[PDB]
């Protein structure tokens, strides 16, 4: 009874909230410049807060400055001094976000992108300008012109690529993630610290963290705070009236209605925070291979053209030529945009997972996320749709003899804990019987006798205010009943009938629980039990399915019984009908009389009954065979092996902590979800990669083209034509994305490790590349002309080479998929209507040299398609192991079976420890 | 008595009925269109569908609609309402069966086939027109017309390809299955629910599926029926008054007699079905691989002549005569008629099966039942003659005092269990003694010890009426009677004799039983034994030997002890005379005392007495070394392990939920019937191999041959007689079929795992191709010319063409067999009339310019040799290893004896585990 009135009262806040990604569009339109009536140096900025943070109170000539006090003394008595009441305008929400926004500062930076790469080439073109003007008398009739125009289509490209990702961020604006209550619907509900803008009513309890600074209303009776993270000591502090919450700890002491005053930069905590944060270094994995590949292209890029400059003396050319030559290799080469496309990619992508009821933040985490190999799921509320709730207690008969009652009522205890309509079911069964009442929420408990292993049970000794004693127990079904007494004698009949109910119970599910009541644990008195099951659901059925066919090994956690938990694991598809023992299914048990379980856990998926500092080992020794990890925090005692893992997946319903020590947050609190993530990520990855084989591979071939000439051939590479090619090849193209809906059938990656472009990608650039760049010198480097002057050569040299590149930006859809044409719209859209430049540039301006254009055309088709074939083929891939290494599979058999056996043999005796023992 | 006289009379129907493959005929011959009045849209069909189960009842204006009621309501009180009355007019048969037929939708997809390969050539041959209509002017006359000509000729196989087997699907309408009883003969018949026309007198039983919508005319006292797949609510529905069965399930309530109203897409349970069918996707393994080739074929085809294009503009040809040679070499390259050749191979390999009192459904089964490895097979009905009958009883003297006729009449048990002529022999044996009566119908049993390894036996508490008391035993002859005492003391004799007979019996098989008969089992009393053998037969005999011959592993299941089983097993050839105890003909028994049998049981055949929950393992452990299986029914406990299998082979005078978790039936309820299947599924194969490499082989020289042209050579390849050969080679000849004889000599292939067009295969075809390819060039182009015009070259570059191919198409033949010429009776057939063509082709039009005639025909049969025999040599094969290989073989020796030794020692033991514990 009072009990829960008191925790129905408390709580309920059905939808997070609707709020649309609207907001931020508003919001971005305007964000990081325009009012803020103060541009001093950077320098004084930094040191305001440092001296903002405590010290003595100078004249701003502005309203704000109350957060100061509050790291820089008590702030206890002067809280109530201050003062409370403030509120937003809808207009301050939208500027604090801007400046504080998620009241904890991160650091953006730049590895050197921008600068080595970024206004690098800049100057490039700015003193190609300067040659061009420098060459007074120059016979070069507009090159100044073209290059300049060129170089403006380069950094067309440049601005673009770094616009778009500043406008994301305002868009992220306004979200829903944890920590902060406020009132707005009928009911308090919860919001993002960033969101709770001034005004809105919040709520902090015992153990919670100050979201924002709020101006204390009023509640319970001391409101106690640590505000040791800002100021110093320790010591709680007593807020009286009108308080303040800045940040601090809520030392589990009282709880407090607020308004929210303060909620950004002029954040209390968010003072002695985001104003204040002076560097360091730390790169991810894949960005390390990712820089070393640039630096990889870099040498290569510069070199090979290099040579296609002093190479060339023989094909006759003025050193200066081929200087040129060089240099135009170095810039078609350098693969551009790779920070601006990968960041769009991130921010992006990181979107969609928030857009799907599973909030993600920090864009450093995707990486890693797509990489997951394992996922270790919590059952109740994630993997099935039923909570850890038992509906199903059942007891025999009846007697009523007083603490008959009393053992049914108190020992229908469980396993997990918290409340749910599990219990409530026991308090209307209670009813169903007399109609007294509280029995169900009550009792008076004090000492807790720790479920040891032997006895195999759990117990509490209470005692109630006038009475006799008594001591309920829980615990595997099995063992409890083996003791059992009861009022009337432990007939056979009630017996035997009990175990098989359970047993029917527990082979399709059923989560069986075992109740007595002694008061030491000796007695025996079976009250009933208390089984559970659950309906998996839609995308959970599924999402575990396409685990399986990405590799992705999924373990689930529960309180159930092995029994049980085998039945779960066999019906969502996990461990498939197959009774195990093994592992698959059945798993193991985190059990005493089954301690040697440790083999069983890792059973690879399945644990169930499992306790505190052994997350830490479990986590140590998985990492030691190089498995990943998705983890679902808990409590305290799962804290380290948290820490060791990667990846922490939070519950939204659930502790913020966790959401912390982990990368992404689960609000759908499906499992189904994980799966689609892990589906995403795997896809951002491959497109990835068939981006930079499009590139690459295509921009390689220009890279020897332009030394084939330069020792032979005849024509030339001019501004015009060239930088054509360049604005459609270099641009968009490289950029483009699109997820790949079967890479779900490729196993993880592996990061760190694993090298960046991979040497097969490696192969598959050379392999496309190397053809068009032949099919090129053949292309009409046999054809047919009748007079020798490029007439024919150029007006397909570059409308080939358009055309081609065009063929490789289409070996570039999903990595993963394999002969896919007319996919990507836009990129299909793109490449129509880059065609038709091509076909305007050849057609009239060049309408009377057209020689080429009858039977060179058709050529380009019949050819502008092995391109396509022979990424089909790269796609489909098939390892060839000699006879031998399979032979060495046919031993395995037995020792594997040999294996098997024993661990049963073990895991058999397991079964019945006591039983064993006692015969012993 | 009164048990039997209950049996004979609801049984009976000797003769499924010889109902020919006629009235298939006329009614396909009118199945798809024609009259039904009513040609909405598709999307109004399946919303009607939807609208029509359950909903309200709107006006139609016409007679039907009574079957929604069904599963829209319960129908309980209303079914008597809709009312009954109602047959067919043959007429409704002909049409509801080609709307619903069999009572099951089924899901016939295209993968792509008619699509991307079928009309996607069309187009082709049309554009083909457009360019000779585009070319107003052109100097080629008539090459229009002649495009046009040959695409015409395509077609025409491209329709006649794709019509046989709609028609073939409409004569599989009205043949017999399971599932329904009627009234025809002078007693109640068994036919297929599709056969099964509105009108015969259909018998609903206990457990039994109502196979149609049928109203009900009368029977038992209460019919209880679950209407749960229709509507809703488990409860039982009580039928009333002509009733009415839809498709529920009878829950083993009452028995009903009714007519069939209903039969088909008007249905019950067959419009709750048959008109709704949402999509999805799955596709079968040899599929994939057929499907994959297909690729490497597009592809292979689609540049290699691609090439013969470009690189011959050296050929002084322009790109244009190099590209109608690339898109030529297509055409003849595109190994059309896949879809349509294995589709008549499998709809008419599937009639010949259901011809042969062996019915196989769903032609997705043909595929893994041809590489069936493994066949389990039960005794008693499928493998022998006699079933499960013991016409051997014996008892010794007599003694006639009362109890000793209770256990000599209760306690001749056996081992399967259902009746038989068996038992009434012992019913005749009884009146032999006194003249009394019953004893052997009767008794009240409600007791039953479960049979217990110690012992070694079953038994049963029985209580007459009024009587002392009686417990009657069965199991295995020494445990047994190494208790009995009986009536007169157990003499030396009695035993010693006792025990000799039932060896004479079992050592030429006999099913020796022990009865004896106490009250707990302890006590002994001897009554006799009835043990059994089985003449086995015709074909299973012979079949046997086939499947040692195929490789195929056939494995015995029956009710008989081990000592019988292996005489059984060695009896019709399964392990010949030699007297195991290994595995081969002995095998094991899933006996108690014998426990280890787990290891004889998988003795590689040979299984007697085995239980329950073990099905499952043993399924799962045979599966684990790669082993297919092709099993057979029978019980619950057996239910896993079929599921797990791949396979399942139900008897046509057995179970429908069998028949369901399987793949085909068996009607001819012989062993030797399935050695035959075995046997046509290999040639299914081979056949479809020979004719792969045929169109293969053959069409690569082509592919090439037009390149060689296109580099030199001189003539040329045009519309006319090119034409010809494309219509004379491509067409039926790559299609035709034939049965391999041999073929049985052949190991089974694997599917899944194996790669399609073997290796070896594909260099079969380049072999047999690179030679007539190269005989080609060198078949004239050295020969002898007088003035460089072709006018022999011609005459005899298409001769040997068009005789060649002919050549391949017969080393098409079996591709099991090697060395056979003048086989496929058709084939040859063409082959003649196909030479004709090319004869009159050369003759007259030519008959001037013939020079090659005389001296080049002659050297083409003396090649056209030489593809025969170099197929013959292919067709024989043989393995080399390196000494070294079979010498660890030499090794082996010993180890297997030692192993073999061991197995036997242990197996000792369990000859006899009672003494040797009694000893311990």
């Amino acid at each position: 009874m009072a009990d829960h009135s008191a925790s129905g009262a408390p709580a309920l806040s059905t939808n997070i909230e609707s709020g649309k990604f609207d907001e931020k569009a508003a919001e971005a339109a305007a964000y990081q410049p325009k009012p803020k009536v103060e541009d001093d140096e950077d320098e004084d900025i930094d040191a305001l807060i440092e001296d903002l943070e405590s010290h003595d109170g100078h004249d701003a000539e502005e309203e704000e400055e109350e957060a100061t006090p509050g790291g820089g003394r008590v702030v206890p008595e002067d809280m109530l001094q201050t003062d409370t009441r403030v509120g937003l305008t809808s207009e301050e929400v939208v500027q604090r976000r801007r400046k504080y926004g998620l009241n904890q500062m991160k650091e953006e930076k730049e590895n050197h992108f921008l600068k080595f790469l970024g206004f690098f080439v800049g100057p490039i073109q700015f003193v190609m300008e300067g040659a061009a003007v420098l060459a007074a008398g120059l016979e070069d009739w507009v090159d100044f012109g073209v290059i300049c125009g060129l170089l403006l289509l380069n950094a067309v490209v440049g601005f673009v690529q770094e616009f778009q990702a500043g406008s994301i961020v305002d868009e992220l604006k306004k979200t829903l993630a944890l920590k902060a209550v406020v009132l707005r619907d009928g009911t308090l509900k919860e919001i993002e610290a960033p969101e709770v803008v001034p005004g809105d009513i919040l709520q902090v309890e015992e153990g919670t963290i100050i979201p924002a600074d709020g101006r204390i209303v009023t509640d319970d009776a001391f409101l106690q705070v640590d505000q040791s993270a800002l100021t110093g000591e320790s010591l709680a502090v007593d807020k009286h009236k009108g308080d303040q919450v800045f940040a601090s700890s809520a030392v589990k002491r009282g709880e407090a209605f607020v308004v929210i005053t303060a909620t950004g930069d002029n954040t209390f905590v968010g003072r002695a925070a985001a104003l204040v944060n002076a560097a360091s270094g730390g790169s991810g994995h894949f960005t390390e291979v990712l820089n070393g590949i640039g630096t990889i292209l870099l040498i290569l890029v510069i070199f090979t053209l290099l040579i296609v400059w002093v190479s060339s003396f023989y094909r006759s050319n003025p050193i200066v030529q081929i200087l040129e030559f060089t240099l135009a290799i170095t810039i078609i080469g350098v693969p551009v945009g790779l920070p601006a496309v990968v960041t769009t990619t991130m921010a992006v992508g990181a979107a969609y997972l928030a857009k799907k009821k599973a909030i993600v933040q920090k864009l450093s985490a995707i990486e890693s996320l797509a990489g997951v190999e394992i996922l270790c799921s919590d059952k109740t509320g994630t993997l099935t749709k039923n909570k850890l709730s038992l509906h199903d207690p059942y007891t025999v008969a009846g007697v009523d003899p007083e603490d008959l009652m009393l053992t049914a009522c108190l020992a229908a205890s469980r396993k997990k804990k918290g409340i749910d309509a599990i219990d409530k079911a026991f308090l209307k069964s209670l009813k169903y019987y007399p109609r007294a009442k509280s029995v169900l929420s009550k009792y008076k408990v004090l000492q807790f006798h720790p479920f040891d292993p032997v006895s195999k049970k759990v117990v509490a000794v209470v005692e109630s205010p006038q009475g006799e004693r008594i001591t309920c127990v829980k615990g595997a079904p099995l063992f409890v009943l083996k003791t059992v007494e009861e009022d009337h004698p432990i007939p056979e009949e009630v017996d035997q009938a009990y175990k098989n109910k359970v047993a029917e119970f527990a082979t399709r599910g059923f989560r069986s629980l075992g109740v007595a009541r002694k008061r030491g644990e000796g007695s025996w008195e079976i009250l009933g039990i208390m089984p559970c099951m659950d309906p998996p659901r839609h995308d959970t059925y599924k999402t575990v399915c396409e685990a399986k066919t990405l590799g992705l090994s999924i373990k689930m956690l529960t309180g159930d019984a092995v029994g049980i938990a085998r039945e779960t694991s066999r019906q969502l598809g996990l461990g498939t009908n197959i009774y195990n023992a093994e592992r698959l299914g059945l798993g193991g048990g985190g059990d005493m009389p089954g301690s040697e379980v440790y083999d069983f856990v890792e059973a690879a998926d399945g644990f169930a009954e499992v306790f505190p500092q052994h997350k830490y080992n479990v986590v140590e020794i998985l990492q030691q065979r190089g498995y990943l990890v998705a983890m679902t925090g808990d409590g305290v005692n799962d804290a380290p092996s948290l820490k060791k893992a990667d990846t922490g997946i939070a519950v939204e319903g659930s502790s913020d902590a966790a959401r912390s020590a982990a990368d992404i947050v689960f609000l759908a609190p499906g499992l189904g979800a994980i799966i689609d993530a892990l589906k995403t990520s795997r896809q951002i990855f491959h497109r990835m990669y068939a981006y930079v084989v499009y590139r690459i591979a295509l921009s390689i071939h220009l890279e020897i083209f332009l030394g084939l000439w330069i020792a032979i051939l005849n024509r030339s590479l001019n501004i015009e034509l060239v930088v054509f090619i360049a604005i459609f090849a270099d641009v968009a193209t490289l950029a483009i994305a699109y997820d790949n809906a079967p890479y779900s059938q490729t196993p993880v990656k592996w990061n760190l490790p694993k090298l960046w472009g991979m040497s097969v990608l490696l192969g598959v650039v050379l392999a496309v590349g190397t053809w068009i760049t032949v099919t090129t010198m053949y292309a009409q480097g046999e054809n047919g002309g009748i007079v020798q002057n490029f007439g024919n050569m150029d007006e397909v040299l570059f409308l080939q080479i358009s055309l081609t590149e065009n063929w490789l930006i289409f070996i570039t859809r999903a990595n993963g998929p394999f002969w896919s044409s007319i996919p990507s719209w836009q990129l299909s859209g793109a490449i129509f209507l880059v065609d038709i430049l091509a076909t305007c540039f050849t057609i009239w301006g060049w309408f009377e040299h057209s020689d080429t254009s009858i039977v060179a055309v058709v050529r380009i088709w019949i050819f502008s398609f092995g391109i396509f074939c022979i990424m089909g083929g790269v796609y489909y891939i098939l390892q060839d192991s000699v006879g031998f290494d399979n032979l060495m599979h046919g031993k395995s058999p037995k020792g594997n079976q040999k294996q098997r056996s024993l661990e049963d043999f073990v895991v058999s005796l397991q079964r019945v420890s006591t039983q064993h023992e006692k015969s012993q």
